[PDB]
Formats: structure tokens, C-alpha cells, sequence
């Protein structure tokens, strides 16, 4: 007797899941628009479906917000619009985090309901690396203290304020580092999803998931997100390491063999130790839970029963 | 700019708010049975209309439960009912959280909707003072140590996960002890109230308020909360007191002077720090927030937009 009603793939797919709807041409199009191979069929079967259920609650949401300002007579005070609905989604580094967020971003826009939909990295809020060495924790990059929390916290608080103007700053996955003076401006979207390692981190007071109508945990076995993590650092080999800009530009001519050790290391280091002691405790706190196998794909679906 | 709407009770006042809602006299008996020496006017202008915005919550996620349901096309992995919506109340010992719980708990339970409405209080939660000593706790009896949290929690999870069946212990506030064997069940109720000065408290992972469907934080002058808690504990002296049996006993036959020392001693070492440190951080982390005045009556609404 749990509080999650679970679902492995199989029985997912086997459906009776009442009306279809399916995917334009064009919808198709857009979602590979972003397709590092994202898979089509998964997109199809899997989050699409997983969009439905949550604008089930975005639409509830529109509708407290309607009927709780009725009865209140509509008081001056009382905002016109529902404020934005917020997603976090967490995971380790690694596990798709992004993916997903990326595909539930386009698949959510579709309905006439909510079709400005935001999303944003906390990324954006780790302090700059500089800021980071002045601090002694570079080695501490991506545990809870190497972020702004303050500023996250603001910013969330912002956009659940009903502001019509939030701003977030950039992180770069090529540089490593905050770009500086570039900014991400949110205007009271219908939906926000906010993506990163930290956004169901607890702490003493109000803390940002308490600003959370939904949130998601994308999850797998840990060997598995280590081997993603790898194959993503060897592929870097390619792309970001190398430029000669690089702070790991000496990387790019390293073996499979040699990118493997160096990579096996900063995981066992830095990522695995906060996947372990600060991320993975936050997992029961989402309201769904997906788990992924090691080829990638969604074995596993966890929703807190309503 | 701000998360939550505000009311004094004058704006409160000017209240075009749509139902008249039908309180009979005969249910205002009930009412008086509860006697914190309950203002009517009060329940009339205030707990009424505020039992009607929770209502609103309760129809709108009994609704999303089914909607989801009928959507997944009801799988036997699903149950068949909505769990129980469960509403935390927070504030200092002596703010007045019993008898508002116990009015809410009269109010919600008038609609068809949801007619079961539980309440337990989480003192039922706090080690024996037998497990305190052994502990070295006994002067922070009411601190977030004094609690077994980990069957806290148990207990939520089981409520929340649709059980039939969950049981809490009782502490006594005659014997200030919990009563060995003594238990309260709690049978799959409409709504919960769950009642404690720790239930928005912040925890590393999993805590009891993730579980919450709302919450309540109730607030006055911290000079306002002394005053109630040196009455009720003059109060005490004809009653609670009167046990001879009682490690409070010797308190029975204090003078009024003398009693206010002893009181006004107790409150500065045990329960108002433990408001400052513990339980008024908390504040904001509610979905309403009710300012007393030194009348008990309130003067301040602050509730989350939704
Ligand atoms: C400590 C550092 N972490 C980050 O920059 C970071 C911090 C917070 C959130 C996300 C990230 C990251 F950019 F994806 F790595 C890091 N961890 N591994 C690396 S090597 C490049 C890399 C990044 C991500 C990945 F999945 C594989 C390799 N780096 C530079
Ligand atoms: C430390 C002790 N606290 C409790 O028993 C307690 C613990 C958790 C939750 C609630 C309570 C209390 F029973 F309400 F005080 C306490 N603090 N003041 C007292 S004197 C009795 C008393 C209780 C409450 C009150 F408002 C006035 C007097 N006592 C026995």
C-alpha cells in the first residue's frame, strides 16, 4: 500500500486511454526540430499521453482560480489572470532532464488552454566560476551551495507572483560558466517549467518547489546515468572541447580509452556523490516519477494518487 | 508585489461574496460546544466563508481525481476514490490552532462532497516523556526532536496512500504524556485535519507537509500569544492541575501573582523560543496565513494565489 499508482511500459501502452489525438505532420516536424534522436515513437506513446494527464491539472488549476474569484466577488486586490503554472523537473546530471522538459514544453503549448509555455535551467543560477574559485567550491559545482539560491528563489517567487517580467540569467554548456549580461526574460507564461538538478532541494524556510504545481523526477540505475554521462563527455570530444576557448580543449585529443578515465572520474568526484547525497533524496517529493532503462526509454511511470 | 493575496478585516469586510451560505441554530449549538469562548461573529464573517475557499479546493481535486481517472480509463492500479485531502494547521502553542481546527472541522463537514472530515493532532506524535528523558530531551519537549518524526510521517504516507486503516497515539494534555495504548484511527476520511506546531516544519527529504492539499498558519503579536498562554495557564489550576498524580501538581495551589511568574518563567525558556526558531519560519510556506488580534479575532487573511 503506497501513495503511487504505477505503471510499467507495457501496461502504458496498452492504453484504453480515451480519446487518441494524435500528432500533425508539422507537430512531428517541430519534435525532431530538436531531435538529438529523440525518439518519435516514445514521444508518441509515452509523453504525450503524460502531457494530457498534466493538463488535466494545469485546466483544474484555471478553473479553482475562476471559481475561488467568483465567490470572492472579484476583489481589487484578487490578480485577473491565474498566475503561471510551474513544473519543476529534476534528476541527475545526465539522466534526459532536458529532453524531457524540451518535449513536454511543445507537447503542453498545444492546448488553447495554456499555450505560452516557459522554460527555464536553473543552471542559469550557479554562481559564475570566478565568483565560484572566490568561494573555494568549484569543486563543489552543482551542489546545492554553488548556486545563487537567493536569487533563484526571487526569481520563482517573481513568476508565481503574477509579474509580468522575471529574468533569469544564462549558463553555457560550451563555455561551462555564465555567460555574462545574457538574460532569459519570462512574462507571466501560462506555464513554466523550471529544469535542474536542485528545483525539489529542500531548505529551512520557504523553498522554491513550495511555488511547484507539479513536478517530475526523471530517474534510472545509477550505473546506467554513469554510462549516459560518459558517452556524453566522449561526444564532447567532437563539439565543445574542441575549441581551442576551451578549459578542456586537451580533451579532445583524448582516446575512448583515455576520455572514459577522465570522465569515470569527474563522476565519481563530483557527480555521483551529489546524485547520491543531494539529488536522489528529493525523489519522493515529485508528484510523477520516470524511470528509464539503459537503452534511454521509459520503463517505469510513478504518479501520486489524486 | 507578492505570492498571496491580502485582507485586512476591514477589505474582508466589504465582502460581495456570491453565497449566501445557510448556518442553522442548532448547528450554532454544536458551535458553542467548542467554547474558546467562540465568537460567532467570528465563525459567521470569517470561518464560514473560509470553509467555503478550502470547499472550492476539495470539489476541484475530487473532480481532477476523476477526470484522471476516466482518462487513464480507469486501471485496476488506480483506486476507486479520491485519498483523502488533508489540510495542515500550524501556529504557536496557545495561538488558538485546536479550536479553529475543531470549527473548520464542523464547517467542511457540511457539504455532501465530502462529509468525513478527521482531525488529529500531531502531540500524539511527540515521545513519551519517558522516551524524552532517555534522551536528554525533556526541556525541548515540542521542538522538532521531541517528535517521533520517522512515524510522523508513516502515518501521513498511510493516509495518503488511501489506506483504510491508520492509526495515531494520543498524548494527554491532563497527564501531559502520551496515554500508553491509546490510539486514534483514522478510516479513509473525506479530509483530514492534521494539527501541530511542527506540520510545516522543513525536513532533509519527504516531509508531512509534501502531503498536504492546503495548510494553515494561525498568527498574532508574539506579546499576544504570551498572554493567552499565562490565561490558560492560570486556567489549568482547577483542572489539569488538580491531579495529585500530576508533576505539574505543586502548580494547582499557586496564587494568581505567583502563577504569572511561573507561567511568563516557562513561556521564555520553552515555547516562545521554540516559535521564533521552529514554528514561525514556517509562516510563509502556508496556503493561508490568519492574523489574530489580541480579542482572538482576526484582522489579517493571507491566502496564495492561485
Ligand atoms: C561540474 C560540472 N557541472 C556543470 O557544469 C553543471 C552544473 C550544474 C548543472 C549542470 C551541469 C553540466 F553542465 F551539465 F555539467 C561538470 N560535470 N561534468 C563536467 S564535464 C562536461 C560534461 C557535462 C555534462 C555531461 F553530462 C557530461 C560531461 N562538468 C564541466
Ligand atoms: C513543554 C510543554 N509542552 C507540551 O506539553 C506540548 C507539546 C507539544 C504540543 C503541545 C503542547 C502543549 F500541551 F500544548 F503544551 C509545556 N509547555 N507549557 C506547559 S504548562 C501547561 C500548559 C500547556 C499549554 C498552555 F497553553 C498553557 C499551559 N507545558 C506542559
Amino acid at each position: 500500500p503506497s501513495p503511487y499508482v504505477e505503471f510499467d511500459r507495457r501496461q502504458w501502452r496498452a492504453l484504453r486511454m480515451s480519446t487518441p489525438l494524435a500528432l500533425t505532420e508539422e507537430e512531428l516536424v517541430g519534435l525532431r526540430g530538436l531531435g538529438e534522436q529523440i525518439d518519435l515513437l516514445e514521444v508518441e506513446e509515452v509523453y504525450l499521453p503524460l502531457a494530457r494527464l498534466i493538463h488535466l491539472q494545469v485546466a483544474a488549476r484555471q478553473r479553482l482560480f475562476a471559481a475561488t474569484a467568483e465567490f470572492l466577488g472579484e476583489p481589487q486586490q484578487n490578480p485577473d489572470r491565474p498566475v503561471p503554472f510551474i513544473i519543476g523537473v529534476a534528476g541527475s546530471v545526465a539522466v534526459g532532464k532536458s529532453t524531457t522538459a524540451r518535449v513536454l514544453q511543445a507537447l503542453l503549448a498545444r492546448w488553447d488552454h495554456h499555450p505560452r509555455v516557459d522554460l527555464v535551467t536553473t543552471d542559469g543560477f550557479l554562481y559564475p566560476n570566478a565568483e565560484l574559485q572566490r568561494r573555494n567550491l568549484m569543486h563543489r559545482k552543482g551542489f546545492p551551495e554553488s548556486y545563487n539560491r537567493r536569487a533563484l528563489m526571487r526569481f520563482v517567487t517573481s513568476v508565481k507572483s503574477g509579474s509580468d517580467y522575471a529574468c533569469a540569467p544564462v549558463y553555457s554548456h560550451l563555455h561551462y560558466d555564465i555567460i555574462p549580461g545574457a538574460e532569459q526574460v519570462v512574462r507571466h507564461p501560462d506555464i513554466l517549467i523550471l529544469e535542474g538538478l536542485n528545483v525539489l532541494q529542500t531548505g529551512p524556510t520557504l523553498m522554491v518547489s513550495d511555488l511547484f504545481d507539479f513536478s517530475l523526477y526523471v530517474d534510472a540505475r545509477i550505473e546506467d546515468i554513469e554510462q549516459w554521462y560518459v558517452s556524453r563527455f566522449l561526444a564532447m570530444r567532437t563539439t565543445a572541447f574542441a575549441d581551442p576557448e576551451s578549459h578542456f580543449h586537451h580533451y579532445a585529443a583524448f582516446s575512448d580509452s583515455q576520455a572514459v578515465v577522465a570522465a569515470r572520474e569527474i563522476w565519481r568526484t563530483i557527480n555521483r556523490p551529489n546524485l547520491v547525497e543531494n539529488i536522489l533524496p528529493t525523489r519522493p517529493r515529485a508528484t510523477l516519477v520516470l524511470r528509464k532503462d539503459a537503452d534511454h526509454s521509459i520503463n517505469r511511470l510513478r504518479l501520486r494518487k489524486l
